[PDB]
């Protein structure tokens, strides 16, 4: 099929689950967050924010809270699959972009959210920065007991809830991207 | 900092005035291939990529969509589309409709957005103008012709309209939204 650098970036983008501790430069983090805000959104409502998190302590706390919520359910199956895969929710990533969203914008805010997270992932991949979408960061808020705390520490706008996150760093170990399923494309001529 | 992918992301805009010539199969296939390379929660891929080239199907969906707005007690949105030229699809000769599995609610909507943006960036990098079009869903809103359009489009059973991206070459161009740098913050 036809190829160009953007299409190569789309093709090569993969979910990294093993990061080195090396922090990406501010130069690169800025390019990535500038790319995110260029994401389109329904009615241009931009019912999101781009929070570039580099604080290790806050990251570890949200991770440990996330794991504990999972480890607290009656059905521990999910927490057990995670402990067998390495026991990390952020795979040693030294930073992440958290995308909170306005929940009173319902479904349209989630679509917009995904549009922006993909823009981040593609921008990071073009810059040689490994990444992964991580919905599990959301577990830090799930009990509701530490939700306001993490919200203020992250600087969420009032009323905003977690939407998604993208972890960023340099890959320690690689993975191929998912195989494209060509059977999901049809044509209505 | 700048590279081709970052320039595509910055220059992509929502075209609202398309030429009538059909992009080559070769370009359509490249956009469609990019789409299926979108990541999704748990690799669930609760979506499909349907490349719609049938003019009569688009014209009917467009008509049905407009009629829906026209029938609302609040004539506001109907009037907007009319001030924009009265074309719900701005003369696009083709579009990619993305149906989703609604029983996977929010996460499928997030995956829908990921995929539509993959389409928009792939299209833009190829010279193909595009626009996300949630109003394609207006063809289904009364529910009276949702089954019919779903069948005509080839939706998998149980699937519902997620989003769509209109494709074509631009008859006229318009600048993208001005990025609001204030939405970026850092937590050192
Ligand atoms: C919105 C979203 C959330 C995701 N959440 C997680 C997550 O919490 N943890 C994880 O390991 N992978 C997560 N994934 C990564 C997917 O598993 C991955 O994208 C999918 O398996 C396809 O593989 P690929 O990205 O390497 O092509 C998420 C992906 C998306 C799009
Ligand atoms: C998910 C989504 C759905 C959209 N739906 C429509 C639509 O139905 N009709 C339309 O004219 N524009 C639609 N828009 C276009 C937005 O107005 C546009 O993205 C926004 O104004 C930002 O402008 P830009 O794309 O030119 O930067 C949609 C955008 C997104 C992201």
């Amino acid at each position: 099929g036809m190829m160009n650098e953007t299409l190569k970036v789309i093709a090569e983008r993969y979910s990294c689950r093993d990061f080195k501790n090396e922090m990406p430069s501010d130069e690169l983090l800025q390019a990535i967050a500038e790319a995110a805000i260029q994401a389109p959104s329904g009615m241009n409502r931009q019912a999101w924010r781009v929070i570039v998190v580099k604080n290790k302590e806050l990251m570890q706390e949200m991770e440990a809270e996330g794991l504990a919520y999972l480890a607290g359910m009656e059905d521990q199956s999910s927490y057990n699959r995670i402990m067998e895969r390495g026991g990390r929710l952020f795979y040693g990533a030294p930073c992440m972009i958290v995308v909170p969203i306005d929940p009173t914008q319902y479904g349209p805010a989630l679509v917009d959210c995904g549009i922006l997270c993909q823009t981040i992932a593609l921008a990071a991949t073009s810059l040689g920065i490994a990444n992964i979408m991580c919905g599990y960061t959301g577990l830090a808020f799930a009990s509701g007991l530490r939700a306001e705390e993490f919200s203020k520490r992250l600087g969420f706008p009032e009323g905003y809830a977690f939407g998604c996150s993208v972890l960023l760093g340099h890959a320690n170990t690689t993975k191929p991207p998912h195989v494209p399923d060509k059977d999901k494309i049809t044509y209505v001529e």
